[PDB]
């Protein structure tokens, strides 16, 4: 059986939101190292990889590796009612077809218990592309979020140009033609060459909801290669998205 | 001939929003002892009693045991645009066919006068449930209101277990099962029975709007009988809702 | 070679907003006088004159006098993404098909630059009553706004009645009848004959959105005259609406 208590459900609420944006069901891999969702979107273009490390939690027990299919829709619909500042313990007793969240008040005056059915989740097609990333750029997560919401009013394909002295997000639509430019303030560009990719803005949008977790996001790029955008969870996990460049 | 000025219009606004959830039109029973609204919902499962005692107001004139039929659709739409912190004078002149709401700011610089046509509404047979209740829980009005929204993500029916330990709202549906357990002292049980009934959340919802009126709420239960939810309005009135149990 | 840099873009934002209320597109007359929009709604009942004198900018520049046709909806969408507290340099160049907006922060570490197609629009045919204005009445822009959306719960014709006592805003319909009355010698009435006209609230609504600019608002009237509602952009320009009265 697995047991994993978070001090503040804050985290789970902020986390499941991000990943429910990409996929409506995902397998949690629970080894003793910690919890680990790694799923693809249905178009096989974007991949989430989240790791919560054991020291993320106040209580963690997972003797042997169980895999739990959860419906992230339902999980979302529940965590939406769990209070920010309540604790949330997630258990599964090994034989059962259910997982169980339990939410206590600091002052123990109120206890909530919800239980969700597990699923058989079919395809773990996967393949964490991890190549070598030449170009990097790091910025206030919420700025990144605004910039994709901004580029969205124009077209549906942000074009990111990276150069010694800053980064240029450009889009184009019927409304006209935008560009936001961030001078290398703040904004830690640190590349090897000039480098320009483009990207489905739908997905950048799903990823940018990341800003709920980390003051700062990091985008990593390489030619012909999936960008990765990584949100650091404290020093106790990562939410990490990869997305195929647009070509054709 | 009647006039009822209240100092802070907030009271009227919050009240009409409360009973408007349940019914579209209702009779404003005006005695020398106070205003009373008694009204059953169209599906005959659910009752409002609303009393505002004579002291609740500032001016309150009413010899005659005079009645008023009022379109709460209309009344609500008007009270919407009346400043929370303005005076609201409800007047009806020796047999008009219209009520007049009149409104002034403290500084007497703005005056608002609204006129509503009255209805004939048959005073409903309905009558109040007769039971004395031996099982009472009192809890924070807003925690109550949260727990219905909470439970409604699962089902359309909520089971309320009263026990010396405390009340336990359970519900179930497609998403899965939940409950919210409260402990006694937040919460004031007065049981003498392992008594546990079930109820329509559509209605528990409508009721819990009561939170706008009173920081606490009392629920009363008789074995196989209508529950009452009471919202004390200062010590100058009550809003009382009664609802039928779900049974076999 | 037009250039028109405001310092706080919130003005461009708050303006286009008001006037987009009335028309989807509008010519921007750019004398070295300054920018002026002049335009009519589809139904040719209502008129917008706005003028920003050159003193209004921090870098005006306009040798000759170009007209600029703009899709206001396209411009409004772009201006929604622009930060209140940034630069906003406008700019047409000779024979050029496209105008260009250009935000930049105080801290000069984020250049934004957008590019809209110009339209061709049949220059304004009907062009200002240019009247006396017998009756006047100034009052808080925000209260005026409140009062129109008040009278909208009733009907969609407001009857404005002025005497020296104050100004009554009357309105009737299915719900009933309201009148909001304000008092003089903070309501700056002053007429030369009590008169009382009527108007479409549809349009008073669209106007009132000017409350975002001037804190006060001046209404002017005259028997069977196109009323006007003025809004000083403090003193670096104005925004003027004119509306045909409803007549018998
Ligand atoms: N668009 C992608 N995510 N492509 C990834 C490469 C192909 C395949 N997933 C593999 O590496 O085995």
């Amino acid at each position: 059986m697995l047991e994993a208590q978070v001090q503040f459900a804050s985290l789970w609420k902020r986390l499941v939101e991000c990943i429910n944006g990409l996929v409506n069901e995902a397998n949690f891999d629970c080894n003793p190292g910690g919890l680990s969702v790694q799923a693809m979107d249905s178009s096989h273009v974007a991949l989430v990889h989240m790791l919560l490390r054991d020291d993320c939690f106040v209580k963690y027990q997972c003797g042997r590796n169980s895999i739990l299919g959860l419906n992230l829709a339902s999980l979302s619909k529940v965590l939406k009612i769990v209070d920010s500042n309540d604790s949330l313990s997630l258990r599964h007793d090994d034989d059962s077809d259910v997982v169980t969240l339990t939410s206590e008040n600091p002052e123990k005056t109120r206890k909530c218990e919800y239980q969700l059915k597990l699923l058989e989740i079919e395809a773990e097609s996967m393949g964490i592309p991890e190549m070598d990333y030449r170009s990097t750029v790091t910025l206030n997560s919420a700025e990144f979020a605004k910039i994709v919401r901004d580029m969205q009013v124009f077209g549906d394909t942000v074009t990111i140009a990276i150069s010694k002295e800053g980064v240029k997000f450009s889009s184009s639509g019927d409304v006209g033609q935008g560009y936001t430019f961030l001078q290398a303030a703040g904004v830690e560009v640190t590349m090897e060459e000039p480098i320009t990719l483009s990207f489905a803005l739908r997905f950048m949008g799903i990823f940018a909801k990341g800003s709920t977790l980390s003051e700062r996001v990091t985008l990593k790029f390489a030619k012909d290669s999936p960008c990765m955008v990584e949100y650091g969870i404290d020093n106790v996990g990562y939410l990490r998205y990869y997305l195929a460049p647009k070509v054709d």
